[PDB]
């Protein structure tokens, strides 16, 4: 079929391509991050929520292309080819899983609203040349529990 | 981290081992059976299920999978080394997304609890051996006052 | 010694013998559909039932032979006293623990008065003849006293 | 699976490995005294206890092991290979059925909890250094109303 | 027996992993903030807290390391004995001194904070994050 | 700096030393004690009591520097340094971690004041020549609270 794994979240694979690829943190960078914000969550018999199923997912999938990859390289003769099928993996199909990873981790962090927003005010930041580029990039993060119009109601 | 992908539908990893390997369809017919029963639904910008979102992770990541076997397939030079990939395949990551996508596609279909009664029904009818086992596999699928 | 490990569960040796020897399921097959429907029971601190405390210690009696079948392989200078042991575990005591493994899966699954009927049927079905036997095979289908 | 044949029973296999292995009876003596206390219990067609169970199947599975070191004396012709299995089946898995051989008959004979506390008395006991270590060993050992005498 | 030495503070080896290695300072740097900060405190009879006693045999657990690894460096090309604990029982123990040193500083809930705030700073590529790295209070 | 370890518990490095090295049991047997009395406890996410918490930084403490031995002793050529190498554990580091485990394991066994009445009646015991010395050592036993008679009083 053309199943796009951002439709159900609101966003596209062509909105994530804005990102530059170098934006992105490493897959490593991402699957420590994961584990370290959200194991007990990841690892619980509840959905949680539809990014914990789709993050499920990846995190396993990205694993079964590296034990697949890895186990090809001990079979080539050549040494110096031991890493040649990961290298193609992560060339191929490493930026789409960067992308996967980052958005399913982001969206649990800080809101899928907050990082559609920052998606689209950071690719325009990104675009601007140098000279006329601000210095602090646009910031990403949570927004506040309450607003301030319901603070100085109960005030 | 250690994730079992089925333990959020009701399911472990070796619950599903308990079906032979040749029990499930191949995985072309897999993806063929999600398609005609889900392709619109599976397509749409919604949620709909659980299942729903996995079954749509795991259609795309055997398409990452499948690529990558048949890249090192077609550049093999040796029958050996090729069934060598093939077999590896066929009993691994091959067997690992015929079961999550035939327990994701069948539980959309038939019902988890259904699906599951049916997984242990059949896990034990196979094991019995033929002679005693029937030729019958399992399926998969008022008072007088009501009327006056 | 002289004890019967089905005495006390209503049946006898010479009963479970009435049952002919590829009518069971292989081990693997036993031990497989034991961890798939008897796991969390099988692992808890609760004695559940005296079946599960017979099936408990046959799994863990059949993964001494059965490590002494990965054992006769990797200390053993003989490839063929190898082969000699792993074959003596598998079709002398392995028949045996067939026997058991299979009897009381069998009745934590359908039931142990359910259980000694059928195996009385299908003992007398699969001695008849197949001229006047019926094709198919009969269908097989909590507080315990001191 | 991940069976522990003495979880069900209030203890690990763990636990049990707090006792030396010299501290256990021989198989033939632990045998010799199951026979002695409770044959006809354990021949009975009643389960009498879940300690009766579990050592039906002990002492019967252990037969089977020697069942087979008998056989595996005449019928292998490697000396080197049969007498190294002979040596792993008396040794290694004897190790194994003597700690469960002596659970469940002392079980029967002292009860549950005054076995438990006895072998941790006797492991730290054990492993006390005789000059420091008493010398008497922890002992494993086991009504009238008013109105009879006004 | 496996013990996580985090477990009884609230937190995890696995939590402390996700700091880089190169983000915790020198065992000996650590040493010399203890010593500096809480020398009266480590040094005194009272617990103080279960930081301080966790923290008093950690030290004298690098001693015993140190000594041990003198001992077999010096009375016997030994680089790998340097390159060992470096590599192993360097960063095992940096994770831990630091630890215990920034909680009684800091306080747990604000060291657990900043954990997960720099491991996600540290890992954002520099072109997009931000240039004042979280900090912690002092 | 200069940490007592056993200050915070009441004792002293000196105090420890009363005991002859070959009263106490090896590491091994103190570990295999320490796991059977009180594996729950020394696993739990509870402090418990501190010497819960220093007996948890021992047993893990005396695993770095096992592997760090064993490291060495592995990567070494003639079997006289290896045996150099265990013999150094068994005069130096061992008999003072012989002293912390049995301390500590002691301790939660029978309370502090009991083990410390035993270290002094048992230092003062074996250092009486054997001609005069009662055969039987002093046994190791928590006080009881209470006599019997003031317990008959309060009934
Ligand atoms: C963390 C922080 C603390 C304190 C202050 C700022 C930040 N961070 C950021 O302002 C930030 C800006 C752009 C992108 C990211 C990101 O995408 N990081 C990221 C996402 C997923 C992941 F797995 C690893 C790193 C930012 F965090
Ligand atoms: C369809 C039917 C019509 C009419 C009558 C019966 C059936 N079917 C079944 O009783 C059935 C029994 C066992 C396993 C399966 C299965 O696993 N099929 C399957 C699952 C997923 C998939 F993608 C493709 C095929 C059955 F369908
Ligand atoms: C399952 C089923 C579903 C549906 C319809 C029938 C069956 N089964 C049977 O009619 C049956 C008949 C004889 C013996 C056995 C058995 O003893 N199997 C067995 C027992 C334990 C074990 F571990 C493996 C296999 C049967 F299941
Ligand atoms: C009997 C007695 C009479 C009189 C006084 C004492 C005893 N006994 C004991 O104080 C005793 C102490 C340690 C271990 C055992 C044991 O484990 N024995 C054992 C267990 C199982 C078995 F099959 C054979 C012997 C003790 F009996
Ligand atoms: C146990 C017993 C049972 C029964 C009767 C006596 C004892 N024991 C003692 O009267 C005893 C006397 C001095 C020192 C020790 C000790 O220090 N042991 C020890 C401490 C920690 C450890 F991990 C291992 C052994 C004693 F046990
Ligand atoms: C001190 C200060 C004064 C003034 C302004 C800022 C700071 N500090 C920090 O913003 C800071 C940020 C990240 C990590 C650390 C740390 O982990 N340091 C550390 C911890 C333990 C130790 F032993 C030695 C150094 C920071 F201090």
């Amino acid at each position: 079929m053309d199943i796009d794994p951002y439709k159900e979240f609101g966003a596209t694979v062509e909105l994530l391509s804005f990102l530059p690829s170098d934006f992105f943190p490493s897959v490593r960078d991402l699957l420590d991050t994961a584990a370290a914000l959200y194991r007990d969550a990841l690892e619980s018999p509840e959905h949680c929520s539809p990014h914990h199923t789709a993050l499920r997912q990846a995190i396993l999938c990205w694993g079964d292309l590296m034990t697949l990859a890895t186990w090809v390289g001990t079979n080539l003769e050549d040494p110096a080819s031991r890493d040649l099928v990961v290298s193609y993996v992560n060339t191929n199909v490493g930026l789409k899983f960067r992308q996967l990873l980052w958005f399913h981790i982001s969206c649990l962090t800080f809101g899928r609203e907050t990082v559609l927003e920052y998606l689209v005010s950071f690719g325009v930041w990104i675009r601007t040349p140098p000279a006329a580029r601000p210095p602090n990039a646009p910031i990403l993060s949570t927004l506040p529990e309450t607003t301030v119009v319901e603070n100085l109601y109960f005030q």
